[PDB]
């Protein structure tokens, strides 16, 4: 029954900031009803994002952002039961990661993958997880 | 010979905080000549318990709580031989888990599960043993 | 929620051929609908026996049984979740084992026990489970 | 790069037999130039299906899938990298699992599940891996 | 040479004295050193349960002449095998005795490792029966 | 209760007869069948080694009982544990008799456990010693592991 | 000192089949007396060779490859010690892997990777170790 | 694709303080670009040099650096896959390790290894990782 | 008294022949058996290979004795510990050569533990060492 | 190739502080070009050693020792390949372990072994070694010939 699942996606080409705060307030709105948990990274263009919860609800959840306009060529990264959640403290949290982020934060893109920007398409799964988990502990 | 069994219970509709307190009495009463320890978790409407000591008592104690009136359809969730006790300090304690009890409590419940709401139904044996190990620790 | 669920009991000092023939075909005719896997074994007065199903269906079937006059004192000796049933050719199959029995048969106890006689009361899960998987396989 | 992905789905209630030949012909036809291979399995009302190839692949071939009128509600069970292909001789296949199955095929759900009718939401990710690799063995 | 352990338990004859143990006590601490044997004695009425280390030879010498002992019967093996390391090497060795009257700290011990309040090594595997030696002689 | 295995060696007395032999022999089979005892016993003049597999009270009756008897001193506890399972499937009726008049084929299973063709409890550890006796029981057809 | 090297390079776009033929006689001539065994195989326009031998042998044998005017833009895959070698019958053997490959191969190609068509650089190191002990089965000598 | 390669070198026999700054400060000029992360020990006359990052950058910077005229006989001792990095706080540093060595510097090459001086061309994988761990910490 | 395997390599004087690799084998089958030694011994010119086996007693006298040996210098312990069974039981000793010619199947059997088709034990650890002494004497 | 070697042999009846002296500077003078460390204890009439460094000087060392007059009957307790040294810190230690030793090191001989004196025969390799690392452990100073602990 408990499940994640970890995406990510390519966003529109003209993304503003009060995009990825809609976003945001959406899936803290929608996700407690849900019992969905999870973490979203946003480094230009690219999004990451982690969601926990019970099968039927991730995708549920899952599915209906896929169908978002914002954001196209869905890649599903990993798709899972779990033995316990990670992110059991959002309902959803977003983080921006890109060229002008603080050493600290380029430092952990560093440590999991090629580059000092994120790129997704670059990590495997648990590489995936483990950026997450460490920069969930930055802010 | 010593053992740990969790199972899950429905609880009658009608259980006033008199019947909780009656289980808990008699349990309590019970279980030190038996050397029974563990704990009983009451989510409305639904019980969940983990009983310890010795296979035959375990097994007279959990065969006479199945002919109690105030639940029906048992569910054993795990039988087994266990190393050394977890609940021994306790001949039986009673926790009632809903959506009353504390952001910390239902944080525990989330972390094991899909929902906030404790339902043994949806959890395996290891997050059935993780939680009440976990909310035996908060009390 | 696939389960195995693993038990002893004390047949009553009556039992007959004919009761162990009734026994197999009331679950012959109730174990297919409900899912109902597994062996029954008699080495005079104990019984043994696994069933395998879903967790639901193993518990209802398990706490009809427990409520036969023909045995008493149930000792549940495991219950736990499967990845695949290993009895699932039979609804269920009822052996006898005795002083009659044939000399492989014999061994296979004697390899797991005490004695020369089946008593479930000595032997531990793994042991069960092994003499039953053995036991099986040779019928 | 190597993925699989397992998911299930409903199939909309007036589903023929010729919907299947149908289903089929468009996957033999895509699959190969995407280099997909793999296995669906129709248990009325249900779908379960496993997708091969690289990840890139894996997704534009599942989310078309997903938005196919013919069934609803897709809920992924799995997806992960692979080390090897598993059924890499079949661009495609479609098999058939229902009450009028052969009593080996029967026998094969049982040992996977509650049940000798194909239930995919009963099952979890070994479970279905395995009874996809056995039934193929079959077949 | 070999450096072993054996672990058994026995039973004591009915209205063993508190003097009784304490004269085990004494006959073992004036034997033990010079066999380089260590462990620990615990009684449970009417139950002992003895860990023994030291070389085969020696361990089993002692192991023999205290089955002889007019002060218990039934004796029954535990364990025994080589070993790594000693963990009960300070003590030629110690008598404990566990009953209605120990702390509530050394009663939760033995509920933790068995099924009842009182220690009934019939009933512990090896491994319990280890675990709860060193840890009942970390806590006296 | 619980399936154990205990390996012991033993001296036997210096004057140790064929017929005092017989009569141990004899005393095993009369007793080991009833109690559930399986194993076998070896001797390697003056030393036996031997292997009892049963419920653990059952094996602690009859190995205080041996350890009682005037034809040998000085007994060693090899072994003694619970057990997943039986290794030996009868009590061996015989005696095996490892020595220097032992087929080539007996001396070399000696020496595949030990420093030499002569049979020395006292040089083996537990692995080694079990090993050695299921290998011999396989060797007289007495057998088989199951 | 017994090591292991997979490594793939882009083979120059005038190759011909003669050239092919160039390396493997130069490779059967040379890696005998440098203990060196393996297998070589060829999917247009790419090379994935494993090499096995003495560490110092297979590292002087590698940056000798590197150098060759055939090939350019070496990827090591792998490198690392080993127990024991696996392709010790082949001095050298070089195997063509394209579309006119047998049904059998294509269907091994797939096994290991997304496509039918053999891309070193989409394969993981245990993927490319076992793409080609498999090919080396399929196919015979020694 | 997050790889790690190590190798040792022999440089030059006429190599100077200015030749490994030259060295060094090439490596901090171009690694940052091309993601590689590292660390360069020096054992006159040998090198041992640790290079993380993407597979196609790692194995450029390499090849680059093996056709450097300041030292030959490369001997790569590792080349694989890896989870993360381990230095990533460094494009590149330098350390020299030699008979004017600390006693505590000298005391960990001995425990790596046959001598007081760094022989890089004889120590193994596991050898040269945790070596170079241990002195990046010292310094 | 325990169980003991070493296995060494040393380098043979220039001038061996092979008369000297079958007084050593004379010498070695006549002594062995009584001290309880099993093993094999390889030479591949200029190099001898040696496994020994049997109680760590004699391992260690016949090892120092053989070190001795004028036919040979500069010995490599490769490994020495106690061993569960016996490998090479059924030999007192053989002794094998092993040289550019060879069989081939002998030759690759070299090549698959080592570097070269000519044996050179300070190119090979414990385990392929082990590996080939196993896989040679079943060959033969 | 770096190596561990660790082997017992049995002293002559009459060495004294002064032999045990001898044998640490000889090995002190000739350890450190040859890359070697370890650690040697002297219980009497035995002599218990760890040799660590390069396998080709771990033998040329070894086999010199052996033919030192002042002991016989080596035994080789084990001989092995190592991923990292345990006794990096000295070319040489050299511990006298006796019945006048203190009651801490008594204790850590009856740890491995069936009695106080240091009987290296009555010890499997892991026993040999972990209490030769034990002994490093409170070991000080290169020697207790000056100064015990
Ligand atoms: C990258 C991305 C991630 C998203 N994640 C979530 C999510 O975690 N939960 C959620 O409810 N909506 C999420 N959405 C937003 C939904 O797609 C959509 O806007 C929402 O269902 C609309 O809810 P509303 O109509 O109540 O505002 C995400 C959108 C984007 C493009
Ligand atoms: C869910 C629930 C849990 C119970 N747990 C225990 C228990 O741990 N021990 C016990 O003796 N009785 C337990 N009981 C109560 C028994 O069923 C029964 O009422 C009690 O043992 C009667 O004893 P008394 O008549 O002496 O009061 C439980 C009952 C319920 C319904
Ligand atoms: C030891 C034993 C094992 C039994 N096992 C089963 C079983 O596997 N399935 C089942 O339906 N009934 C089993 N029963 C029989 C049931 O207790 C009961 O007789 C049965 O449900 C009656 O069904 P019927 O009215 O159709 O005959 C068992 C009874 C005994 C004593
Ligand atoms: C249960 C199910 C499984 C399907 N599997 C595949 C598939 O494996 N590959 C594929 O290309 N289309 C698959 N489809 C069919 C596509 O959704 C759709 O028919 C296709 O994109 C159009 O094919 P066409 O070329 O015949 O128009 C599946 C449809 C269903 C409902
Ligand atoms: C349960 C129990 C444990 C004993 N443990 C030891 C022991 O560890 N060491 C020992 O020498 N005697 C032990 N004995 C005592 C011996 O049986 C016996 O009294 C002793 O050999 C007599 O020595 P003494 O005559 O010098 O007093 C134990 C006795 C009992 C009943
Ligand atoms: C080395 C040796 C091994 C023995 N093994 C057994 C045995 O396995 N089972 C047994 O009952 N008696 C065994 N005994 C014999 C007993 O000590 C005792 O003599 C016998 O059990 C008496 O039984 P009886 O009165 O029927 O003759 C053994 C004796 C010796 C010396
Ligand atoms: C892809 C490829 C693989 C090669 N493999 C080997 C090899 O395994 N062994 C070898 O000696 N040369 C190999 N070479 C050839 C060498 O680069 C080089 O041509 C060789 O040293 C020439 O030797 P020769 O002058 O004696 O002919 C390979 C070349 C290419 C491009
Ligand atoms: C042992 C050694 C290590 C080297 N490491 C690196 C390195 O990590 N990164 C790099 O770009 N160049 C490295 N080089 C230097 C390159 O070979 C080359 O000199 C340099 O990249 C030229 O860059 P520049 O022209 O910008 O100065 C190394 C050279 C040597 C001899
Ligand atoms: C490489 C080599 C291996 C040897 N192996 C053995 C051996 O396994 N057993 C043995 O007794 N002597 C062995 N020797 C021979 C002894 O060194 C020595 O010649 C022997 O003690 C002479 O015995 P003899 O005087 O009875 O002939 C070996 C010698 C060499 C050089
Ligand atoms: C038990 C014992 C241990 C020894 N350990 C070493 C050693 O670790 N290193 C060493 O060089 N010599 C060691 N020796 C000393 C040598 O046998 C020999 O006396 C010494 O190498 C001669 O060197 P010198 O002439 O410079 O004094 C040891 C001797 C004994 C008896």
């Amino acid at each position: 029954s408990l499940y994640r699942l970890i995406y990510s996606s390519q966003g529109i080409p003209n993304l503003q900031p009060q995009d990825l705060k809609d976003i945001l307030e959406s899936s803290q709105r929608n996700n407690p009803a849900n019992g969905i948990t999870g973490l979203l990274c946003y480094s230009k263009p690219a999004f990451l994002q982690v969601l926990e919860g019970e099968c039927e609800q991730v995708n549920e959840t899952y599915h209906r952002i896929v169908q978002d306009e914002r954001h196209h060529s869905p890649q599903i990264i990993e798709c899972m039961p779990i033995r316990r959640r990670n992110f059991e403290v959002w309902s959803m949290q977003a983080i921006t990661v890109n060229d002008l982020s603080t050493e600290q934060v380029k430092t952990l893109v560093l440590k999991y993958s090629g580059f000092t920007t994120l790129r997704p398409s670059a990590m495997d799964p648990e590489q995936c997880l483990n950026f997450l988990l460490d920069i969930a502990k930055i802010y």
